């Protein structure tokens, strides 16, 4: 009516009319092979229910209108498998990433940042940056079968020939949490660990401003919602004890928005069968901070 | 016993004899009307019940005994419908004014602000100042046959030709949930917004001193609760993912307490069917706080 | 497996191999008498399930390695009644002292801190300094005929001959629950009050270290949770709006931790009842990050 929101800016009748295309990864399997508590498959239609509801398009208090922008619900990544969904979640990402467009990837485990790794890999040949914003450093070895899941997304990352590690940041990953042999691997690999603590002392946003100066050109914002301390966000398979506050994430997320080498971004672990109304209002106003500071891109 | 605490002023066996006089008003309809979720009609209950229970009357902590002071429960307002509960209430809120008392009115919708912000329109004739603290502007249009709601309380008190909207003061709102229409509104008429991020910026006791200033004499508290954030404050219709701490509340409350030109207060959106526990006992601990700081008043 | 955890410190196969020994006591009958919500009885079980789960050995955020110490789980003290639960408990916290290893017990409601002061009143004859970390002061009167509980355990101790009231400190104690005349009791025994505000105002390991500075050698370092804001801490019996946040729980557990002075702890009224997954988590970092301080000990 007189007071129009994110759903507002779902103008774009064809997809490749629109500037940020959403896409859904409803799967929970990597996280129940990492350990984790199921529920992270309904993150897709929580953030869903929530997108039809929140985020007034037009902020003044930011001082940011998002009036121009034109969004996209591609639906959700659909297949038999894990596997084969990871394949075709690369596949579409690369193909929206191709045509110059942004894909934001709800899940979902944060398994899919593997595939959506390899879609910016290709896009960018030998020249991508990624950062992990996550209480863990996920690059935890596969199955003892082979299988991957949510623990080890940025380990297949690490070990393409293609991405260097110079390149990679962990950001607000807890020393309580991490393991010594995981901070090594990936230290050799010439990645960056900023611990939550480096990040409370410089400020979040200061601190992804340093990130982002890391991880340089076609960089790929991936984000672990259990970096967010529980209080804020309690709807997650591995709730947060310390982490970052909301306010944080969504500066954050302004910030990635309006930093033009930022190419994609996922948002993963949300778990609504854990809390399910507080917390997808957080991915939601995450999303839509992260909206408002696309909206200010040259 | 050897504790004494918020139950304990309850000495006057007679209303005129209090300094404090509470009123319930136990109307959700307001809320519903706005889309919100039911519940905010059991708030007076639910305060109640921690009120009973509260808030050591001599606070070594901030050294205020609130000893000398008398509080008085009038009870709910009945009726058989919400235009006449409001009605009755705007009529009682007015008596207790009249003779120089404070009434403090617990809800239920915020849609109560409206009678009592008649009633201190008329015990204070083209002299009353307002401030809407809360995370959203409450200037929304009445329903389309007329009906009124949770979020048109300050329309109807803005459309007063006997209110200066240069004394009104929107505090804590934000951008996120705040469409331009509405601040346009605001604006439009000399109000005043006061973002959460200016709040936070300044430190909210500051900030609510400079309000304060702005809204002058004969100033209405209006305080709806869904401007904590959802952390400290779930129990609400629409729990705010960012917002005020409880301490701000608290320090809040206290500054209203002690500033002598606050001569009333009402707490809306207060919603145990939400969240039973925590959050009532914050109502009544902001209620605590605003008592602690009357009692400093020459 | 590649990431070692608190777990694999419990290496010690006879307990007098053992740097710390964690002591349960699983009783709330304290807590139901002082009018609390019954539950604690199941923290110490709740506290073991994390405790199998959580806490990298070597923090490479802190730069701590606890490799090297030895943990041995004593089990709970079991017995008919609560009176005889504390005479078995103080029996067991004293040999612990009397062979110089760290006891840490984990509760249960507080009324176990009578017993652990106790024996390390007999360990360390007149020369014992005492903490209590606690939104409440703790030194109601016994019931009527006599019985104690949750919130008696300190009056008994400052009623004990060979105890300096001048090496009492009641840390993170907050004016809205503390009465005058408790207050009184304590200055009068020459204890000290340091309230929340206080502590937050100089920061909360600044202030531990003056609250360390008065109560000087053979340290009881006594927590109780509800000194946490329930934001972080829900799971307790008497759930605080406001307090130390679970940063600042484990800042201060890591400082005790390194204090060499800090001769036994105890943390008490974890509430499984009232919440059982963020609650106990919190509880067990708080114990991991005294494990860490503890490793840093000459
Ligand atoms: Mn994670
Ligand atoms: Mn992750
Ligand atoms: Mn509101
Ligand atoms: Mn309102
Ligand atoms: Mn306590
Ligand atoms: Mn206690």
């Amino acid at each position: 009516t007189d007071d129009p929101r994110l759903l507002s800016l779902f103008s774009a009748q064809r997809e490749e009319d629109a500037d940020i295309v959403i896409i859904g990864f409803p799967y929970d399997e990597g996280c129940v092979r990492n350990g984790g508590r199921a529920g992270a498959k309904k993150g897709p239609a929580a953030f869903r229910f929530f997108l039809q509801r929140l985020g007034s398009v037009n902020n003044l208090e930011l001082n940011v209108d998002a009036s121009h922008l034109k969004l996209y619900d591609a639906g959700d990544i659909t297949a038999s498998t894990l596997e084969e969904a990871h394949e075709k979640l690369e596949s579409k990402v690369f193909t929206v990433l191709a045509r110059g467009a942004f894909p934001f990837v709800i899940g979902g485990g944060h398994d899919q940042s593997a595939p959506n790794g390899r879609a910016m890999l290709r896009a960018f040949p030998g020249d991508v940056g990624v950062i992990n914003v996550d209480s863990h450093l996920d690059v935890r070895p596969p199955l003892s079968d082979g299988r991957v899941h949510s623990g080890t997304p940025f380990r297949q990352l690490l070990e393409e020939s293609s991405f260097s590690g110079k390149r990679f940041v962990e950001f607000a990953c807890q020393g309580s949490q991490c393991g010594a042999l995981h901070a090594q691997y990936v230290r050799d690999h010439q990645g960056h660990l900023m611990w939550l603590s480096e990040v409370r002392k410089k400020g979040a946003v200061a601190a992804l401003e340093d990130a982002f100066g890391l991880t340089g050109k076609n960089t790929f914002f991936s984000f672990d919602v259990d970096s967010l301390k529980s209080s804020d966000m309690p709807g997650v398979s591995c709730p947060a004890a310390v982490g970052l506050s909301a306010q944080e994430a969504f500066d954050m997320c302004f910030l990635a928005g309006k930093t033009p080498t930022v190419m994609m971004m996922d948002m993963s672990e949300l778990n609504p069968l854990v809390e399910e109304y507080r917390s997808p209002r957080v991915a939601v106003y995450m999303f839509y901070h992260f909206v408002l500071g696309f909206a200010t891109r040259p």
